[PDB]
């Protein structure tokens, strides 16, 4: 299959790519890959473990190996022997210039960039560029996945976001103020008939205009926001207090990371997307609102080794308060990369089984799952096993 | 309803008793009580929230208030106002002398004791004493719950444990070597037709002889070993790594507590019951065996504020290792006491709905659930909701 | 001795007062009191353990017992038996209306207040009120200690802060914009010849104008900002990495607390004082600057049980990075209250031994110690033992 | 200078050796090296940073590179580029067969071994072998350092350990029962006039017989037991509670590690040396005894990444209890290796300045410092700076 990755030179994207090749060549195991769990035995009928890559970027690099090597040099998150072994393959992956339209002050932190809007292009002329890039690449086993830096909350609009005719009136009118890059790549993927998933908390396809598009076109789509680390523990651990009839009175989450993702999210406007996609979640599981703080702070020595500290204060019998603490030390790109591969495969599956519109049943992968109030990791894994069973 | 509690002067038992009265008088909330969750709306038809208490003890105290006050003085785990309010009621709860038969070197740590075997009695004469105590107390809404100190592994016997005729040949023969106190109270409860649960990891009713008894007599029973704190997190958190196709390569659990339970478990022979009821659990959820250490150490300053430190080391994508830590700070008797009340109510329910034999469906409450390989807290809560739905 | 406490109805102040009486009546031990360590044997010649209290407040309460009881009700940070025992004594402690001048947006969080400036008074007329309150109270064994909510950074001024003639030209001119409440109480204490310490990070006496005053008047003074919890660990633990020739590359401190102090510091302008009095400290011990973040977030369930989470990332041999974590769970008022008593006693001592100006040698008590680059807790404890030895 | 290392193929030893060469070739920094702190400017007059290595081993390997590579393969605790760069130099380091005499059941865990006693040799004939190995190597700038696996407590003897004439009567008599390998290498180093340090908690030179020897021969010696990680925090952090007049009521230390050191210490008899060299330390700083547990458990996934979890429970004002937690994640060989280099250099220094007998002033490096009750890391660093100042 083919996968077009927006943000193709990022750490998640490049580590998905390193990983795919390394497993393909049989020099790495298949751990971390949900689509390789036994209950999904049979998936390789529809989405075999075979990948070719392309994508959009705004940072300047020769190819995807150079990009992979840049993150590796800092993180050493896979062996030098893997890098060497996948070099050749990754050198032939060359991203295309995308659009950083309304992608926040955070984008400054990425250094050297070049974008389509900086060429002067109108919305319609950018859309055309994006679609040309993908369609030239795409086939009938192609999926577009967004793994680009998180954008701030978009400029509000019922007219331009509320319907597909309204969204297309935006492009027609060249009303840049209401378009964000991630809306345009999602728009482009769906107009071309390709499945789309958003691994970031940027709006993407989560606006009505694009939900309506995906359905008309009969195209499956999923998101938003990969649930990979702290929030996975949170949606796995919060249920417990509910099952035991306890009140969570406060829950603190503090995350520190560096590298590009930590840099970008170091901006106030970009940060806001991720902190509000991480605060309403307790309520969806407990039905009420504990005092819940969630913070991201930049901390450069850690690079992609995002580390989180949470503290859960909770009432139990007689209303006596008690305490729980945890700490997560993992590299974000390792928890994230095989999920891109699973999501893709599950997308191809769903496309082949005639699925269209939000694949709500893929909530298991995401912090802000579209078109569903099922947040509890256990309930989401069941919904996912049962979804796939019904369609196999 | 009535509840006969073995170890009636313990902290769990006395805090169940304080709590029951305090809620009865409407001066405490119903938090921590699973039987009060909305899905169990309707239970109060069969097991209303109304309790009268009795039990067996070996430590010497005037009544259950004096006992409650002793633990309170050290722990202050509920308000002074509650204690005062429940005093009168608890002063009229007077335990009966039980049996510490083959209950380990740990029993020394409890100080002043007196037991039936120390009167010289044979097995048959002790059995008679125990049954006389309970039957005089019991009615048709009576349940017997074991909350006594944890016993070591019992002396092995196919003949005497393997069948009810064989177990009764033990009593007949006065073969003390093969009987443990907790087998005799379980034997007595079931011979009298009362439901029984074991909140401790001592054998209790978990031997074939007594499983066969409960069935013949048409009596429901549940256990073993209340899952209240660290192990609840463990069976709630371990699934996550499985759902995400990760390998847990090692898992460390270290617990420190004091007070009587920490004292008794400070012995090598008594400790062994609890550490082996806490080590095989990962396998039942993951299907393989991480390196898993589980320790209990005495630490007197903590009293009943058992605190646990766990560390989970796990492989993910490409086999990169990563780390998770947690720490649990809670008072054991607060996490444990409403469960005694739930278990009782669920026992009365099950009795009334004609249930007999192991109530496997109550696995949710226990670390060593009898007659079931369902350990995952999520799966156990579902099995419990569905059990009760089918019978309501 | 007498102690006038600014913020006399706060938790620190009231718990110093509860504690002093409880020890006086011999119903509490002398733990937490540095002035009671054996190397300070002999201090009771100059500052016996005997206290009478007064102070300034802006929150409305009948007396210091009602105030003590308010914090106790929420925190239960000492026994009910102590409260009862010290009631009478504390009921006869009645604060006087002070001034909240330029004390930040945070002051809103304290609810019901009344202040001198709200009566309309000029600077000179407020100064007069403050001095009248204290002088009526004071004797020759009186010390004034500031334990009031933290103020934001004051409005900058060389003219009005730079000299005593300049500061007094401020009062004369009624230039409120450049005066903060804590400058006026410090000004008043020193004009009356009383020793002063600042337990908060508000400017207090730490401006040149007031340093010059204290010297002229021959009056000892100390500050700023009680080092009681996290920062005590930080100045005790940071040296270690230096002694071992390691580079600290990043150090994260995150604090969560509630109650009034957490409320007030919940404001952006008030928070700023405490976060900049907690960030430059590493450099003073290591001589360079690790990436250091320090945050305070409001978290109401904790009340005065401020809890902190720090993470220290550091290079060692060959430049390999390694990790250290800690967590502090303590009630702030317990760590803070005996220090008020020590500081006072050490102030009276110093006054009697003819000491004047900044008592740099009391750095051991403070996060921002005036007139000294000695931050390392070990070095500060030595400087303090040696100071007192030289004067005894 | 030359350094003879007992246990020359261990991770500490080989990483000291990798490190020394890598710094020598100017491809690594001098971090972690206490002898390179500015207060020891001038040391390179007496002990320049220049090293040649030799040592005794019992595990079978071709040279010190193969040994270094074995630990590296598992731990990757320095770059591949360093290994390659130091290869040649390390290939020419070939250990000599030593003695595992009375070195515990733990020694089984090391796999393939060969030892002098297994050749049949008497004590006198082994001593001769050991001395021949070292003397052939030694010069006038040679030091012998013990970095071999920890031995159990030795078989008790006043006669044979109590005096040098008595110890030599042991060798003479061939009374193996009372000799441990580490006593014989220490005996040999000192008879040859070489300085000796013990980086392990095995007796070494810490018996009177060998203390008397070192003095007669005018030879400096130091130990025991490198204080590198958890215990360094403990002797840095414990003072704080004392300075603040608090009572530590309990202190828990739990360590988990793997690799050879964790394997060997996995034995009950070997473990005992390290747990009793880690329990009496609090008293030497606080003057009383908190409840203190200290444990080591094997945990193979961690290899040399020893991780520790401590919990400190302590009374403060009014006797209110409060809590502190910490966790140490570091690789033991990184914290340990430059100390071998410092200790050596400080040994050569001391030898040249005519120092003889225990160098008590090197306590700073060790968990069980000989001939001194100075345990507090701050006080030990001062004693060390002042020692060196007095002699420079
Ligand atoms: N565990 C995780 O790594 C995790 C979890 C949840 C969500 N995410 C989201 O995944 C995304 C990528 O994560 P990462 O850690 O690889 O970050 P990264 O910054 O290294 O990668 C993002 C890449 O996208 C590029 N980019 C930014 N805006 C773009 C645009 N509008 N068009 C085309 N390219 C653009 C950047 O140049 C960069 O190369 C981030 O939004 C992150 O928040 C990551
Ligand atoms: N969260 C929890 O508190 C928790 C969790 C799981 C299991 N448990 C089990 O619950 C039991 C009670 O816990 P606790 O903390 O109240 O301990 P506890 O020691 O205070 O109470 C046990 C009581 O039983 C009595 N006893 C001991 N052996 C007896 C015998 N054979 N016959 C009659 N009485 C006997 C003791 O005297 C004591 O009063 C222990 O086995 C414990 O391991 C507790
Ligand atoms: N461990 C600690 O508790 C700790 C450590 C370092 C510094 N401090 C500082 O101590 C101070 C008091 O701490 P707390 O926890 O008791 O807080 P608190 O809010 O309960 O007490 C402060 C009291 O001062 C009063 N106040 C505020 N501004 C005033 C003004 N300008 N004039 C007169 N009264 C005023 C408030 O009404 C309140 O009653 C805070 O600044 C705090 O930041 C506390
Ligand atoms: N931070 C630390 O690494 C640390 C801290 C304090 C003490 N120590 C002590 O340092 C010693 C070495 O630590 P390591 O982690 O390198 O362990 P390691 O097991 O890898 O190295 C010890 C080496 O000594 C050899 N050996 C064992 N007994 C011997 C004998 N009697 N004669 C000659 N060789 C022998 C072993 O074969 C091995 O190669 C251990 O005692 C350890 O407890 C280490
Ligand atoms: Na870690
Ligand atoms: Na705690």
């Amino acid at each position: 299959m083919k996968v077009w990755l927006v943000g193709a030179y990022g750490i998640v994207s490049t580590t998905a790519m390193v990983g795919a090749r390394a497993i393909e060549r049989g020099i790495a195991p298949k751990i971390g890959l949900v689509s390789e769990l036994p209950h999904f035995e049979g998936i390789e009928k529809y989405a075999p473990f075979s990948f070719e890559f392309g994508g959009h970027e705004i940072r300047l690099l020769s190819n995807a190996y150079e990009a992979a090597k840049e993150h590796w040099e800092l993180n050493r998150h896979f062996d030098r022997e893997i890098l060497e072994a996948v070099k050749s393959d990754l050198e032939g992956i060359v991203a295309r210039k995308g659009t950083a339209l309304n992608c926040g002050s955070g984008i400054k932190e990425l250094g050297d960039i070049k974008t389509l809007e900086g060429e002067g292009l109108s919305l319609a002329e950018m859309v055309s560029r994006i679609e040309e890039d993908i369609k030239s690449f795409a086939d009938d086993e192609t999926v577009v996945i967004n793994v680009a830096s998180t954008e701030p909350l978009p400029n509000y609009s019922e007219e331009y976001h509320g319907s597909l005719e309204g969204f297309e009136r935006m492009i027609d009118e060249d009303r840049k103020e209401y378009a964000s890059a991630s809306m345009l790549y999602a728009y482009a993927a769906l107009k071309l008939g390709l499945p789309y998933a958003n691994f970031t908390p940027s709006p993407g396809s989560a606006i009505p205009a694009l939900k309506e598009l995906a359905e008309k076109k009969g195209v499956p789509h999923a998101g938003n926001d990969g649930k990979t680390g702290e929030t996975l523990v949170k949606t796995t651990l919060a249920p417990m207090f509910a099952y035991r009839n306890m009140e969570v009175v406060g829950w603190m989450s503090y995350n520190i990371l560096g590298d590009y993702d930590g840099k970008v999210l170091s901006a106030r406007d970009n940060k806001e997307s991720k902190v509000l996609s991480a605060d309403k979640v307790l309520e969806k599981m407990l039905g009420y609102s504990p005092y819940s703080i969630t913070e991201i702070q930049y901390f450069p020595s850690l690079v992609d080794n995002k580390t989180a500290f949470d503290f859960v204060h909770f009432k139990g019998f007689l209303g006596k308060l008690m305490k729980f603490y945890f700490i997560w030390d993992a590299i974000d790109a390792i928890v994230a990369a095989p999920l891109i591969l699973d999501i893709a495969r599950f997308l191809l599956f769903a496309k082949k089984k005639g699925v269209k519109g939000v694949v709500k049943e893929m909530a298991f992968f995401f912090k802000s799952p579209m078109d569903t109030n099922v947040i509890n990791t256990h309930e989401q894994f069941v919904v996912l096993k049962e979804w796939y069973s019904n369609l196999k």
